[PDB]
């Protein structure tokens, strides 16, 4: 019909938007993942996925102890992979062990290998990352949100993964629309900003930083925001 910053135009003041986000949750940018291969920086946004950080991290360093290769989860099927995650008390064990055998057993008889290196050899041109995105976008399981954080946090490449705590800050401060869902605010943030993969990767970590510890669902602190003076659901809660 129309792109959707076409329907929705950003507000003046968006780029100090960016600049108080950056300035206040994420001054000192954490590092790029750089496992292995990209199927390992998969399998560990999957664990973090409806986890908690604590769980998450001790999940991969448990799942990564017991399958030194990803090969071995394959030949351990779904009932070992979900024996491994339990042990180490995650909540979601049968479905994510489900998940990640499917995606491996999936790059095994397709591709003849459990592998993702692939990812970074397409072009960091707009087609290039685009291939990338249909690639991983092809594997059984896998959204549209997990496929931008492993293109941000893996690849190195300008996807913009918006979280479900920063897509709640941006509609409070009617950045977007209450119509839109996931998907479309992914969209409109893509074509609002920067094609630089260092201000998305700063964005991303300072919008969730403050989706999480300063607008929260239940009772947000806006008199704390720093996004305050631009806020209109700011009146509505104080
Ligand atoms: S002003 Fe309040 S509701 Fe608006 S983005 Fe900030 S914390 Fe969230
Ligand atoms: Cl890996
Ligand atoms: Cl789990």
């Amino acid at each position: 019909s129309r792109p959707l910053s076409e329907q929705n135009p950003p507000p003046v003041w968006f780029g100090e938007y960016l600049s108080r986000l950056r300035d206040t949750y994420a001054p000192e940018l954490p590092p790029p993942r750089q496992f292995p291969d990209p199927l390992g920086g998969l399998i560990r946004t999957i664990l973090s996925q409806q986890n908690t950080r604590r769980v998450a991290q001790r999940q991969w360093e448990v799942l990564t102890a017991t399958y030194p290769q990803w090969e071995a989860a394959l030949l351990d099927g779904p009932d070992g992979i979900e024996a491994t995650l339990k042990s180490a008390g995650g909540g979601l064990s049968r479905m994510k062990a489900d998940y990640i055998y499917g995606i491996l057993a999936h790059l095994q008889e397709h591709h003849g290998g459990l592998s993702l290196r692939f990812l970074r050899e397409f072009p960091h041109t707009p087609e290039g990352h685009e291939q990338a995105r249909q690639a991983l976008a092809a594997l059984p399981g896998v959204g549209h949100k997990t496929v931008a954080l492993v293109l941000l946090f893996d690849l190195r490449r300008p996807a913009m993964p918006v979280d479900t705590h920063m897509e709640r800050a941006a509609k409070r401060l009617e950045l977007v629309p209450a119509a839109w869902n996931s998907h479309k605010v992914e969209r409109w943030y893509a074509e609002v900003m920067p094609a630089d993969w260092e201000t998305r990767f700063a964005l991303h970590i300072s919008g969730v930083r403050h989706g999480r510890d300063t607008c929260r669902s239940k009772h947000p602190l806006c008199p704390q925001c720093p996004l305050r003076e631009f806020c209109p659901s700011a009146s509505i809660f104080e």
